[PDB]
DNA sequence: TTGTGTTTTATGACGTCC
DNA sequence: GGACGTCATAAAACACAA
């Protein structure tokens, strides 16, 4: 669905801090707020979406 | 350097929506 | 039969004592 010839790919710093701004804010993401960050981002919804499952299990671990 | 231990993207499997 | 949540796990990329 993402992944190609690129197994995974390093975001940007910029993008990095936004989505831990974002995170900060909080935990969870709406649709519509996804829809925008992804949008202002230059990452896919899904990508949006992947991060902060990945982000909450490391703010668990 | 460069091993090697850790962190960041990403997935499928399985679970719960109030 | 979607949407999103967990999780164990693979592989690329990085952090950094040695």
């Amino acid at each position: 669905t993402r992944t190609k010839d690129k197994y995974r790919v390093v975001y940007t710093d910029h993008q990095r801090l936004e989505l831990e701004k974002e995170f900060h804010y909080s935990r969870y993401i709406t649709i519509r707020r996804k829809s925008e960050l992804a949008a202002n981002l230059g990452l896919t919804e899904r990508q949006v979406k992947i991060w902060f499952q990945n982000r909450r299990a490391k703010e668990r671990k």
